[PDB]
């Protein structure tokens, strides 16, 4: 793997997307010592507030190693987070920067702002890898998919979500997608264009 790739996840609720994030990314990046920041979106307790020092202030973000933010408000705020993101990463080296609700800050139809698109086309030169989730494939830009390095999804046959899945992913994601048993999910590689099934996580 890579810890500077963008990664994105889809899944509906219960899906295991969650599942995913919390038993094999996060345990593998600590294994490695792949410092993360988690941009959490869910509530006391955030849901991944077991996962890391709870920040309060954007020094927390930079000076924690392992960073749960609890994102609960300006407009301004993606920006930052990814200023304070950079400086962690200067200070860390490659860090993955964790989006549960990525439609919150990458939403179809929304204007692009330079952090944003820092984050989608120049991540690996700010020295962060990003792990995008959401619920329907629908829920994003277009152009997250066309500069993901890895699309991790799970069961669907919504035809909505078939026809996004064909036009900005693959068509033969499309296919294979729609035959995904209960916690399978298919890993498309943008790069290479490969399609592998993945097993259940343990
Ligand atoms: N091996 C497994 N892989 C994925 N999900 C599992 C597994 N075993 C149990 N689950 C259930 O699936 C939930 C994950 O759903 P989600 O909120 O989409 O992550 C977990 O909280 C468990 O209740
Ligand atoms: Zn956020």
């Amino acid at each position: 793997m890579n810890p500077d790739d963008i990664v994105v996840l889809v899944g509906r609720k219960k899906s295991g997307k969650s599942y995913l994030i919390k038993h094999y990314f996060i345990p593998v990046l600590k294994a490695h010592k792949i410092s993360y920041i988690i941009d959490d979106h869910n509530l006391s307790g955030s849901e991944y507030s077991k996962f890391g020092y709870n920040a309060t202030s954007l020094s927390d973000i930079v000076s924690k190693q392992y960073v749960v933010v609890y994102d609960r408000a300006n407009d301004d705020f993606f920006e930052k987070l990814w200023q304070a993101s950079k400086l962690h990463s200067k200070k860390y080296g490659t860090t993955v920067l964790i989006i549960d609700e990525a439609y919150y800050h990458f939403k179809y139809k929304q204007k692009v702002t330079p952090a944003i698109d820092e984050a989608l086309h120049a991540n690996r030169h700010a020295g962060l890898g990003l792990i995008l989730s959401t619920q329907r494939v629908y829920d994003l830009m277009p152009i997250v998919y066309k500069q993901a390095d890895l699309i991790i999804m799970f069961y669907t046959r919504e035809p909505n979500e078939l026809r996004w899945i064909s036009k900005y992913i693959s068509a033969e994601a499309a296919e294979k997608v729609k035959t995904l048993k209960q916690y399978h999910f298919l890993i498309y590689d943008v790069n290479s264009q490969t399609i592998k099934i993945h097993k259940p996580i343990l």
